[PDB]
């Protein structure tokens, strides 16, 4: 009932998860031994992160969640003590087909009509019969829309299984963004991947086209998509400082030609969503739509960050004493060893004009695991991918080992080792928080 804003975040606060708060403060709990990260790890439990719809389940609740309709509830009492506008992340990620590119079947509904109509009956239909009751017209839902999906069939369509998906991709995005956009108060950001995947124009403009191509499909076309949201479970730094200009040249070789960034002038999430924005609004969107990142785990912080250009005279010396992403390739999605959490969520950030971003937000939930790192047996029926395995030399980085995290458990399983280093390695720093109660001497 209230009228459909340009940012849902603008003068907003953005709900706060108690279920993932009690995870980080449980990890800050096994931290006695190191009193300054557990009050860190603290200040980390108050942030706001996305609930992740990541199975049908999760809607009803299951071992990892209490259900949708605890959040929303929760989400409504916080607006009220906010007394402004509550923005609830919430994740649609339960595509037939999903995670095509994986080499794995990680989506639970199969590439068929039948796992399409399931999409739409059993996992759709709830959800948004939940968003659209009365109770909730308090607060706002910004909906990420399928992470992982659409891009993929315009960078990997060489693979059957996303071949497969192709179509189910298209109708199942169409019926979500046509069920969701009918309900007022929830607002609409299509994933757009990330640099290190669709930087290159030979990507970016094909995905572009494709992304007017399933907005006109919509029963309301273009608005039914209110933004975009870019490196969502990802690591690609928000900005590379040292490494500012990807035109930059050294005794006539380009740094974007070095084996890090294969040609692509987009080195940082900041340069991305400017880049989309640009093409999205010439392939049919409006320009007011407006960019998110996702700040989770980008910010490549701790010891090894570079603080300063180190010289070289070879471009591919220069871009690794350089750049602040340590992965071995700008491809590995799965736990990447050293990664830290990056800006604290926050609406409309300054200095990034051209990036048009309506917030930092996390969408992933620091601490949470990617995926696990053995053909672990488990209750989930969840499938072992190589690129969470650090024994594997993956064609897909240009044939290097992936640098993942061992000992990770199945995605969304709290990543004990994993979270300690995101804490130690946040840029910016993260301050620590301490209960009044520490702080008289103990008697």
């Amino acid at each position: 009932a209230p009228v459909h804003v340009d940012n849902p975040y603008a003068g907003a606060v953005q709900y706060v998860n108690p279920t993932w708060a009690a995870s980080v403060n449980a990890a800050a709990g096994r931290q006695s031994a190191d009193p300054a990260l557990a009050a860190k790890m603290r200040t980390v439990a108050g942030q706001p992160t996305a609930v992740w719809m990541d199975r049908i389940s999760a809607i009803t609740g299951n071992a990892d969640g209490n259900g949708l309709k605890f959040h929303l509830d929760n989400a409504v009492a916080q607006q009220k003590a906010a007394g402004v506008p509550l923005v609830f992340n919430l994740v649609i990620y339960d595509l037939p087909g999903r995670d095509c590119f994986a080499l794995a079947s990680n989506g639970e509904l199969p590439a068929t009509d039948a796992g399409l109509a399931r999409y739409k009956s059993e996992y759709i239909d709830p959800i948004a019969d939940l968003l659209d009751n009365p109770e909730y017209e308090s607060i706002r839902i910004a909906a990420t829309i399928e992470p992982d999906s659409l891009p993929n069939l315009t960078t990997n369509i060489s693979e059957p299984a996303c071949q497969q998906a192709a179509p189910y991709y298209r109708q199942g995005v169409k019926y979500a963004l046509d069920k969701l956009h009918a309900i007022p108060n929830v607002y609409n950001y299509i994933d757009i991947g990330h640099s290190g995947w669709l930087g290159w124009d030979s990507n970016a403009g094909p995905s572009a086209t494709l992304f007017a191509e399933v907005a006109k499909s919509t029963t309301a076309g273009f608005a039914s998509i209110d933004g975009f949201v870019s490196d969502v479970a990802n690591t690609t730094p928000l900005e590379e400082p040292l490494l500012s200009d990807s035109s930059l040249t050294i005794n006539n070789t380009p740094i974007r030609s070095s084996k890090f960034y294969e040609w692509n002038f987009d080195f940082d999430e900041i340069d991305y969503t400017a880049h989309m924005h640009r093409l999205l609004v010439a392939a049919g969107f409006p320009s007011s739509i407006g960019m998110l990142v996702d700040t989770s785990r980008n910010g490549w912080g701790g010891p090894n960050r570079p603080t300063s250009i180190t010289a070289s005279t070879d471009v591919n010396a220069y871009v690794d004493a350089n750049r602040v992403d340590r992965r071995v390739h700008r491809g590995a999605w799965c736990n990447p060893l050293g990664a830290g959490i990056g800006r604290f969520p926050e609406a409309t950030p300054s200095g990034y004009a051209a990036s048009h971003l309506d917030a930092f937000v996390w969408i992933k939930p620091p601490g949470e695991s990617d995926g696990a790192s053995t053909d672990i047996p488990n209750d989930q029926g969840k499938r072992f991918d190589r690129m969470c395995d650090p024994t594997f030399v993956s064609p897909k980085l240009n044939n290097q080992l992936t640098g993942a995290t061992p000992n990770a458990p199945l995605a969304g399983q709290w990543f004990e080792e994993q979270f300690v280093t995101l804490v130690k390695n946040a840029y910016p720093v993260i301050g620590g928080t301490t209960p009044v109660e520490d702080l008289v001497a103990p008697t």
